[PDB]
């Protein structure tokens, strides 16, 4: 009685282990093979966050937990997950011809980024129409942006609210959350490009929810090229705004992430901690969504909702 349905789950992807690294950043710049030094940069990162195997094993375990989650809590449609990746196999274009080939009709898809962006989101969900249109018989419906979801906000709330809770009476009255996104090309804004606004938006509501008056928003591992990115990056954020009011703890929210991948562990876990570290605050990153409980019921919603159920 149920009706079958594929359910496309997109994301930036990770390597598998540390044969990948290569292929890996190769793809992502574009062609161009990272030099040997930065190459064995890289391999040390990764280690020093823990190793690389538990990376791609999280988007698996989203994806998964989500289409069981799904099938459990509505009795009309019958889930099927399928990961498609955009820097590492298997690729969105992957995802769709198997789709195709298990038969599957009706897809509904959204990517593992919670803000809408012309540089990915869209250009995930054209790609994935594209090879759609290109097999026939088969089509899919789209979540452009999902940030506003309320059960996703209460998720980083209370995340928040748990963080300043633990905090001493002193650093409690003199800390600053910093919410943030990967950064990308100022050009965007050429399209009207709403994803700045979105992660302000992500900022304004946690902030709110969680009962803290003082934030800010930043950016942060954005890529190398001539062309100005989005900004401040989280790390002059961070001395500047200490410079300034001297905060003496800072709690990081990279709301635009949702696992613990190279970008929060070393980007925020590493790199901000250099600087608070340096500065003498405190450091504070709650706890990534992951594939928790919480997180799961919170996408679930987000594509039944769109699914106008």
């Amino acid at each position: 009685s149920r009706k079958k349905m594929g359910l496309l789950v997109m994301a930036y992807g990770t390597p598998y282990k540390e044969e990948d690294i290569e292929r890996y950043y190769t793809h992502i710049r574009r062609g161009r093979k990272p030099e040997p030094e930065m190459l064995q940069d890289l391999k040390d990162r990764y280690e020093a966050i823990g190793g690389i195997s538990p990376l791609a094993q999280i988007t698996e375990q989203q994806a998964h937990n989500l289409e069981q989650h799904l099938n459990e809590i509505q009795d009309e449609i019958t889930f099927k997950a399928y990961i498609g990746l955009k820097h590492i196999e298997p690729f969105i274009e992957d995802a769709v011809a198997e789709m195709h080939k298990d038969g599957i009709t009706e897809a509904v898809s959204i990517v593992l980024a919670p803000h809408f962006s012309t540089f990915s989101v869209q250009s995930y969900n054209k790609r994935a129409k594209e090879e759609a249109e290109k097999l026939g018989g088969l089509t899919i419906t789209s979540v452009e942006s999902w940030y506003d979801e309320p059960k996703f906000v209460t998720y980083w709330v209370d995340r928040v609210k748990e963080t300043y809770a633990s905090m001493p009476e002193d650093e409690r009255e003199n800390a600053m959350l910093i919410v943030s996104a990967c950064s990308l090309p100022e050009k965007i804004k050429e399209f009207g490009d709403p994803y700045p606004d979105q992660l302000h938006e992500s900022a304004k509501l946690i902030a709110e929810g969680a009962g803290v008056s003082e934030y800010a928003v930043g950016w942060q591992s954005e890529g190398n090229t001539p062309d100005p990115w989005l900004g401040p990056d989280v790390q002059d954020l961070t001395r500047d705004l200490f410079e300034q009011k001297g905060y003496q703890a800072f709690v990081y929210v990279p709301v635009g992430f949702v696992a613990d991948h190279l970008e929060v562990l070393y980007d925020n876990d590493y790199e901000c901690k250099v600087v608070t570290d340096d500065i003498g605050a405190s450091y504070y990153r709650p706890e990534m969504p992951n594939a928790k409980p919480e997180f799961i019921d919170a996408l679930a919603t987000v594509v039944l909702k769109k699914l106008g159920r």
